[PDB]
């Protein structure tokens, strides 16, 4: 049983933990404390725009699950906004608790509130149970994901 | 010989219907005269938004590329700004110029210059000839590209 609710600065800390935890991303991100500052500059400009959220998945004060979520108009599809989720994180002391699954599916009713006639992700590739995760809520994998690092 | 710009209200017409003509947007397009309203109310909320563009590679005022890239802030990659480009499309007589070539560098350095340190999008696996297109412009398919429609 989780609450889910966007992201304020008090978890933060929790996420940026969260994040530098992560199989892929621990070889990515920089949990120190005090904080990287570069984090901090990157949750104020999500927080001032509206269509750009981070959303968490609590236990009381403890974060289990967290992702980030925008919603952006297109041309395509007869001009439809989007909604793009990326870095979809659970605790690793809660997997298999069905976590993910619903914080997902807020995004997704998210999403549909918003207007939104399409949700779309990236998941890499070395993430053997992410694909199958995601078919499992109805999503198909019919694109490449592509990225290039500079 | 193209030359490369942000679109106008002027190029929407001739950007309807290069997506219209896709190989595979063709199924989720409508180009009519007028066009129908929701494209161009999409062309005016990505305009107005400067972190989201619509770039046009121009043969004189005709239209034979086109893409559309934003420019979104993340926590992941400690606060990494990322740009995703969204729909790349080349008119159909203007086929092997490298068109889409120029198009997709052009992202690239906007990207640069935005701050981003990553570039990304994800292109349709029925397109046999784009993951082989993107990779040689240095992009890596180390995801899946997964949809949801509703």
């Amino acid at each position: 049983h989780v609450t889910i609710r966007e992201a304020t600065e008090g978890d933060l800390e929790q996420m940026v933990h969260m994040l530098a935890d992560d199989v892929l991303g621990r070889k990515r991100e920089r949990y120190e404390k005090p904080l990287p500052v570069s984090y901090v500059r990157a949750f104020k400009e999500i927080k001032k725009d509206k269509n750009n959220e981070l959303i968490v998945a609590c236990n009381g004060e403890e974060i289990v699950g967290m992702l980030q979520v925008t919603f952006t108009p297109y041309l395509t599809y007869q001009g439809s906004w989007r909604a793009t989720i990326e870095g979809v994180r659970t605790h690793s002391a809660a997997r298999g608790q069905g976590i993910g699954s619903q914080l997902v599916c807020w995004a997704i009713e998210r999403a549909k509130e918003r207007g939104c006639h399409l949700i779309q992700l990236t998941t890499d590739k070395q993430r053997p149970d992410a694909l199958r995760f995601y078919e499992q809520l109805g999503f198909k994998a019919s694109h490449e994901g592509l990225k290039m690092h500079f």
